[PDB]
């Protein structure tokens, strides 16, 4: 229901501030470290670069984040690594590379097995933000390979995706049809066919409906990914918090069985506008 809303947020740029500060707000159940955005056939050991935050090009090692990640986790925040995003050159390449990459993710991010880009960590999941890949092949294979690893090691890490709001998604449909994703964060913005606009919820309600049919199993596994400010939604889709709570959420089909919460693009914008804070105030403690 609305009261059980969980909030995820994207973090990974200078303007987002500290990962620690993000987690310690208590506003978020999930933080996506964003993004591993340079990988593909001949990239044997992908390197993490967080814009203005860490990586070889910045001169501050991403491994400094290990302690912050672990404190996030200790206070119950799930920390995911997000693949892809709006920039970079990324490809799952081939069936073979999909296995190599899944193993890399497991070894270096999901198991504390070796020192990796974020230090020695076991992240809570891998998030497929496949919005601008080289192309559409092999994302299903990557997901399959990660899913199989989880079974090999009886791991608890989660797998999630962020498709666009018109179903079927051009890049992620085959992956989503495997049913291996735990969570789907549908990007209801930058698309007039399926996003909110002032006084008009029909397109977003209809798109949500479409996604409830498209995504199996029929669990509480669907989130709305939304921009946290008008400026992070140049193509539209921003939903004022009062409208989200009053005009949109109550009217989502299968709200009571499918709705898990929302994700906010991005931490900087959320800080600027107070979006999640306001959401929590309303949906949370509507009556104390």
């Amino acid at each position: 229901d609305i009261s059980s809303t969980e909030i995820a947020v994207y973090w990974g740029q200078r303007e987002d501030g500290l990962l620690r500060d993000t987690c310690k707000t208590n506003n978020y159940k999930i933080v996506f470290i964003s993004f591993l955005d340079k990988f593909g056939c001949e990239i044997r050991k992908p390197e993490l670069e967080l814009e203005g935050v860490c990586g070889p090009s910045v001169g501050n090692p991403c491994s400094f984040l290990e302690s912050q990640i672990k404190e996030c986790q200790r206070m119950g925040v799930k920390v995911f690594l997000a693949l892809g995003g709006p920039k970079g050159t990324y490809s799952a390449c081939s069936a073979d590379y999909a296995k190599d990459l899944a193993e890399y993710l497991h070894t270096y991010f999901l198991s504390e097995r070796r020192e990796g880009p974020l230090g020695k960590v076991a992240l809570d999941g891998i998030h497929f933000d496949i919005q601008k890949p080289v192309d559409e092949l092999n994302w299903d294979n990557l997901l399959e390979e990660l899913y199989q690893i989880k079974d090999v090691y009886q791991s608890t890490f989660l797998l999630s995706a962020a498709p666009g709001c018109l179903s079927p998604d051009e890049y992620l449909d085959n992956a989503i049809q495997t049913r291996h994703f735990d969570y789907i964060f549908v990007r209801f913005y930058n698309d007039r066919s399926c996003q909110y606009s002032t006084g008009n919820i029909q397109r977003i309600r209809n798109a949500w409906l479409s996604w409830t049919k498209s995504v199996y199993p029929r669990d509480k596994n669907l989130f709305l990914e939304l921009p946290a400010s008008q400026a992070t939604a140049p193509g539209g889709g921003y939903i004022p918090p009062s409208a989200l709570i009053g005009q949109v959420l109550p009217y989502l089909p299968d709200l009571q069985t499918r709705y898990a919460g929302i994700a906010l693009w991005n931490r900087q914008a959320d800080k600027e506008t107070g979006y999640s804070t306001n959401i929590i105030r309303y949906l949370n403690a509507t009556a104390m």
